[PDB]
């Protein structure tokens, strides 16, 4: 049956002002680090901590103790415009609703699914959630109360790691990855949940990223790793292809090649055929004049084909 | 500096004697030629009909009772190549140049041994079945400074790894290895370092008959191999973890802007928080740098992925931060 | 057919405002300047010597109070008070009289501001690629200059702010200002210009100040490009170092025809016989001598391609 | 000290019209996969059982003449290798040198015990079942001043690490290991620190057989392995940062010259500020060519001319015990 | 939606006069290694060969050279009545087709897969087939192909290699596993084929093994392993759970817990309120007996749990 | 022969002052123990 | 010959004044990690980070940048007594030089020797350096020199990951390990560079360990592993033993087990010499006694032996040099 194309669109978005405090915060705490450098053992798990308070901040300033207004912590508006993903998901969200879709919110840390959970209570969506700690029979009870037809449940919140596990959610249609997966196939196989074969409707892909931030610069890197894990498929299907040897089918080919050539023939066969004797200065000048044009053509055939065009031969 | 190595395909014809034993050879097989066989069948058969091609291709006299019932100019004559080959040494000793000819078949090279006493050539041979002392003794002596010999009767995968033949300048595959590079080594004995002249490659192929459709198989694997060589890094970098300088660009990246901004960043501040417009214009937007991000990236190739050990090496920045 | 790049180092001098800072510089820090102190001192202080030099071998101006006092003006000083200005100035005049556009790259934002004052004063069009530039700026900067009959001339970039694989074939000259500590950035600066799609022969000129630090910035560069090199050519090492059906199957059959020949003994036993007085012993070690030394001497000498099996020879058939 | 350098002579060997017979029975048990057709497994067998007859016939169940089974010299005319062996011990033994003697299989060295008593050899034994107290029983009696001992009979991976058996000054392998490092070790329990006399190994190689390809491939991995070492130390070196004094020589460089400068320095002081077409040309002609002097300079360092600072070398012992 | 649960059937077939014949050669051509040993570092590897050679003789006599009669070949019914799996496919096949199903075959030798096409053209059933190591794109033709509304395709011959690469092949309800895998989760992996979301009718596995030869033996080492892979699956379960911590839900039990009766007491708690003083030592031995009675309670509940409970 | 350990959990009460502390505790911090913050809140509140 | 046993010996230090000052400062910038008493959920990565850094402090506070009073820097004797084990090491040495021992000094960070390098050259003592960035041609002119007779040098500076295998320095007496490596075996083999096989007199290795700070915990923490790794070589014992087959030695033993008491024996064998025909059950009780008897000694017999008493074929210690070598 036709699987249309996923339409997978990176939405790039901003920080809020308690954001860019916190993200300020971040590099003033680690300043020598960023600024320059420690010994080359130091500077890498200094720096890797870095990554994740600014992927931290990135996602929500609240997954920070102490941020969120003190106690008590109620939940009102304050927790969607204090991160700039939540006002992009808040206005995403009320879109989809309204055109009958129904949507997957992936993510890395399950703090985050926490802030999410109150969100979606305070705007009333029904929800379901695979966190990781979740056991065996409850993710089964959570796909079925998510996929049974005509389900009240409209967002599952999902990690990244629980979603790479074999289950089906092809009755959803729209795909929010909040944050991105450090190996894109992780990514990839989260998106896998809605895009497959069972799914009836167009699936798009929202990749949140904070634009001018780390995330960004992540987004490049990601974009490598998926081109480069696309280079080692194809070099292990030409190995394969290199280290084949000829089927039934092959040395058929090669054997009738010609053969219909050879049985009409009653004399002699080609290049004898036109001289055939003694072998002058000029005919042997002509054949191998010949046959290093014949053998460009066949050297050019091929150093034009590469990797990305290996299905041809 | 090693000049580069000249290496040309010889298309040649076949007598009229080559064309009755080809024709006999498709003749006592012929319903397999034509695919009568099961599926189930081996490949004995159809492989046994190859070899006694190329054999035919090679010299007729491969087969028992194809040759008259004496080495006179009848073993030239009788076998495409040999004609070829007849002229094309005759001008290679005047201008002064040393050959290496190599072969599949260490029957065809007793063809070639009596072809070289009948043409007055001095030779030494590798069957490859020699001994190491019998083939140390025919290397020095052919490279013995002040040779005797002119012409080095060899078999394709017969010297091993390494030996030295730069002494010769000219190096003519007679037949083809079904791997491309045992031919590719053979032209190595004489193109490595040492050799102070141009090395020129002659591969006779058998036009418009099975050699030359074993040509383009051959060619194929050859570049099957180079990509497989040419994406070796590609196992290694897909698995490599950041460098310092890595991480460092990646925290770096956008810490000028946030420093200097005292409200919000970019899509947030400007808007203050607050359309189907407003939206429908960041999903534009970002649905256009997801293409033009994908586009650039996915044509790359692994020159612009691979990444040198000496990067890792992070000694210094460009800007001090 | 994509023509092979011709690099060139172009040596320059300083002029005699940047010795005067040079001088200063080294001055102000003469102690590690001859490697006094102890050799517990940690690499920040010599860095910060580097840095300098590296800052004045591009431009004095980069230093605060450098430029001449105030008021302040872009004239000809902001030409020939740096060296590596002077030679900018007449190669980039000869660079458009041949009808050639010009990458310049550098290290060093406040340097491509520097030419940015050059190319106004000048009256030169150009395009801008910071590392501080968003994404959306850098696609219409570098289509405006790969736009056909572009109006722009000279194109001003950061060694590393592009990314990967964006393209700048309608250049043909390539600039490195100064040079990069990894060799591979600078070698990807290259190949923004010299990739599928440029027509020309791409040159690429390097600047670098001549019996100064920069000199000796390059030679360790140049190493280790080197070494990478090295590494990369070998890489088929390790994977070589199981066995295949060939390589089992030649064990096997290897002077096996000679067996099933012989039907007493085989060599040093046919010509011999279980019995050997010293001289059948003394050749026996002179010739397994003779042949170890031949056998090393030809596999110790080896390189990579040629013992590096293809693939293809997996194909048995 | 001074340690000389081993001498290591592969001794090629033929094969005992009985071992002929047996070799022919091999391949012909298996014609079918010695001819080409899929499975190594049924190849992996047939090169272990060719090995036993390149070592000696009596491994095979029926091979020495029927019962009893008496211990004369036809345990060593039957086998190539003990014909060489008998005779080579017997001049070792006259020119004052003691010897041991590694293999491959310890029921080998079962038919090296039977020879070694039936020719007055004295002798000790670790075959990797032999007790700590049982084996260090052996080292000593070997190497006690004036011992009576002769030949040392060990298995290659007995795995004995850092055994010393300097007192002998030959090693004999009788067969190969498939990984030249675990020979490396068995030499290296003669020439090892300690060492005062000329280290002599024979390798025994049984020629146009089996064994005389296993040599090939064996030199082949032995220099695989140097080309890894080669390029573990460029790639420590391509990623080494700079050292304070590496730092310190690129700063030195002529600073001595631009304190010794007064006015302008270089290019700028040969023709000031203007520069005409003339003055382009011969930056860019000196230019070119210093770029192609220095490039030839670092095109010609390869891998095998590398600053070793570690010096290990795939020719030596790794240092790895080989208890297999 | 509703998946209705696999059928898992071994088939148990006999040999052939002739596969007797050969397989009798087989275990003779090198009987010394079967009945009694080698070398340890011999037998292992020795064995192996004669393990792979009796397989091939459990799947068709003419795998081995010049064991089909002799040369020039023919497709007749004696390509099927000289393999015991032959006959009984021949068989289930023909009820196969008029109960309108449809069948995938897996096998894990293509050479084997080669006989089954001699066999399919032979009765002229429509195939397709998918053979460990084919081309990506022809890789793809075929899935389309068979699984295309109104296909005419019958049977799809695959190798157990071939099957786990994310196919779907939900138009077919019947799998035959020619031979099996070592691997017991690459059969598993083959069934999934069929028998995955998409699927509308019952799916039926028929698992072909030779009874009383080497097959029938390896059925039981087979389901060793599968059982195997179910523990280690279970101990992951039990380890994550031993890891996690206590949820902010664990602990609003654990507070909880008692606290209305406590607020309810207005002066002393259980032992405190019974007595309360330093009193009789018949009060201490009250509690210890209890005590040890509690704990004897307590540790029985959870020592009746096992790695099949986690709940 | 080591001889197996007798284990034996001992159920006690609390007296008067602690019921009142026990009460003390739960009253000063009544919202947390009848579940008043999101699922956001940390476990420090409830820990504590 | 005889090689005396190494003497491994922890020499448990304080802290100096400015220590605790960067030890503090070091736990307070990064206390929320530290405590566990919230969250708890914090990241290994911002613990290994304290880790680091409390390591560096045990070793030398000028490790830490800014840490060294400011201009004018000097080396002076505030280098010794602003570090604990420079203290310690300052007056071991001058014990050791006087009664004609030569000391190899090991350490982990090779910035810590290039303090001790100014400490050396401040008081005047010969000294010798292997970094691993120290070349072959630089190594064998120093190791091989510094055991040479008559030499001048007295202290010889390694990093414990130099690298060297089969490097020997038998003519020093005295292994410092300055730091400990987290694999026991790395420090193991800095040992074996002079308790190896040409040592003639008694090696004593002196680990510093920052007593009551994170040194003394990883001590006892490497003791858990070194005692886990003989276990595991154990077990390896217990594994090949169980694995081999009967040896023709362990096969004859068995036939001639009662063989002569066999050949001797011209009537009925044993229980059957006892009645041989079917009588009472008395007799069957008395055997089942017997055999029941019997049964409990032999499983007393080899429940007696366990491992840790299994047989040693291979003298291989988790206490002894691993023979890797290790590059850091």
């Amino acid at each position: 049956k036709s699987l249309l194309p996923k339409k997978e669109i990176n939405v790039y978005i901003g920080m809020s002002e308690m954001q860019v405090k916190w993200y300020q915060k971040i590099l003033e705490k680690d300043i020598d680090a960023v600024n320059g450098a420690g010994g080359k053992r130091e500077s890498k798990t200094r720096l890797l901590n870095i990554v994740m308070q600014l992927r931290k901040c990135c996602n929500h300033p609240y997954l920070f103790e102490g941020a969120e207004p003190g106690p008590p912590y109620t939940t009102d508006e304050h927790l969607i415009y204090n991160a700039g993903k939540m006002v992009v998901l808040d206005k995403l969200l009320k879109r989809i609703q309204k055109q009958g879709s129904r949507v997957l919110i992936f993510s890395q840390m399950s703090r985050l699914l926490d802030i999410l959970e109150d969100y979606c209570v305070f705007r009333g969506y029904k929800y379901c959630r695979i966190d990781g700690s979740t056991a065996h029979e409850d993710r089964i009870a959570a796909i079925d109360e998510y996929n049974k037809p005509g389900s009240d449940k409209f967002i599952f919140l999902l990690t990244t790691r629980a979603g790479g596990l074999g289950i089906n959610l092809t009755t959803a249609d729209i795909v929010i990855l909040y944050d991105s997966d450090w190996n894109p196939q992780a990514d990839l196989q989260a998106m896998d949940r809605a895009h497959r074969i069972g799914q009836t409707k167009q699936v798009v892909v929202y990749r949140f990223v904070t634009d001018n931030a780390i995330e960004e610069k992540v987004l490049e890197r990601a974009a490598q790793k998926l081109r480069l894990d696309q280079l080692v498929i194809q070099q292990g299907r030409a190995q394969v292809a290199a280290k084949a040897a000829a089927n039934k089918d092959e040395l058929l080919s090669m054997i009738q090649h010609g053969a219909e050539k050879v049985f009409q023939t009653k004399g002699a066969f080609g290049t004898m055929a036109e001289k055939g004797s003694q072998l002058d200065d000029d005919d042997i000048d002509a054949i191998l004049q010949a046959g290093e044009t014949r053998t460009k053509e066949l050297n050019a055939r091929y150093e034009k084909l590469g990797i990305d065009d290996l299905q041809k031969f």
